[PDB]
């Protein structure tokens, strides 16, 4: 599913991301824009052999099992394919574990490089939330 900006802001808000570990909703919308273009089916190979899955590009090195990432963990206890569903529940639950890990949203490279420090409230501007 390719979410609209506001549609995704609403889903993320419904699933409890707004202010989760102190990250305002716009941080999560920004991160999803640059990680997946709001596409739940997005998959991207990393240089290390891991792959990133879904709207928040969750990595098979640590968080989900894809059967092809040596010496990885599955800390969200889920098949990576579950992170591609039109329903963002699994991606949200897994992102809550990630952002609680110690480095906050820095875990998302695109957030660090493209969202952090910026006016992230612009991403929920005009949305009925
Ligand atoms: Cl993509
Ligand atoms: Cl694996
Ligand atoms: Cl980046
Ligand atoms: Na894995």
């Amino acid at each position: 599913k390719v979410f609209g900006r506001c549609e995704l802001a609403a889903a993320m808000k419904r699933h409890g991301l707004d202010n989760y570990r102190g990250y305002s909703l716009g941080n999560w919308v920004c991160a999803a824009k640059f990680e997946s273009n709001f596409n739940t089916q997005a998959t991207n190979r990393n240089t290390d052999g891991s792959t990133d899955y879904g709207i928040l590009q969750i990595n098979s090195r640590w968080w989900c099992n894809d059967g092809r990432t040596p010496g990885s963990r599955n800390l969200c206890n889920i098949p990576c394919s579950a992170l591609l569903s039109s329903d963002i529940t699994a991606s949200v639950n897994c992102a809550k574990k990630i952002v609680s890990d110690g480095n906050g949203m820095n875990a998302w490279v695109a957030w660090r490089n493209r969202c952090k420090g910026t006016d992230v409230q612009a991403w929920i501007r005009g949305c009925r939330l």
